[PDB]
C-alpha cells in the first residue's frame, strides 16, 4: 500500500496531460454530436 512517501515529478506531469486531453475529447464530441 503506497504510503505517499515519494513521487516522480515527471509522473505527474504526464498524470495532467492525460487529464485535460481526455477531458477535451469527451466535449468535443458532446458538441459536435449534441452541439
Amino acid at each position: 500500500m503506497n504510503i505517499t512517501s515519494q513521487m516522480n515529478k515527471t509522473i505527474i506531469g504526464v498524470s495532467v496531460l492525460s487529464v485535460l486531453v481526455v477531458s477535451v475529447v469527451a466535449v468535443l464530441v458532446y458538441k459536435f454530436y449534441f452541439h
